DNA sequence: TGACTGGTTGGCCACTCAATTTGCATCTATATAGATGCGCATCTATAT
């Protein structure tokens, strides 16, 4: 989780290996997040992280609150690993 | 004649001093057993 914090905050650049044509441009970091009930989400680190970036957690009622990232694992199997 | 006799140029007390014995109070510097607190292993529970 905090190595997947890091890339998401920290500005993106890859090189012509990627063969990218745009950029993805995103940075900058949350004022919440909002997970699953795992040990990884619940863990002492990740609190400290939250406390330190001042982003306080939260957990998610039901799997089905969780739409907005359960969702795109069905549509990266569609559009991309099943091929 | 060989005897006799006479002749004759410190202690008893009161006071004092070096000493030297004996005892008591005061450090003192070490020796030594018990609380207290980390620092990790180990087990249990919970979640995806």
């Amino acid at each position: 989780v905090a190595l997947a914090l890091r890339h998401a905050i920290l500005p993106k650049r890859y090189g012509s290996e990627y063969k990218l044509h745009c950029e993805w441009g995103t940075y900058g970091k949350p004022e919440h997040f909002y997970t699953d009930g795992g040990k990884d989400f619940r863990s002492n680190h990740l609190s400290q992280i939250g406390a330190q970036l001042g982003f306080v957690c939260h957990l998610r009622d039901r799997p089905s609150e969780g739409g907005v990232v359960e969702r795109p694992f069905k549509t990266l199997n569609d559009q991309l690993f099943s091929t």
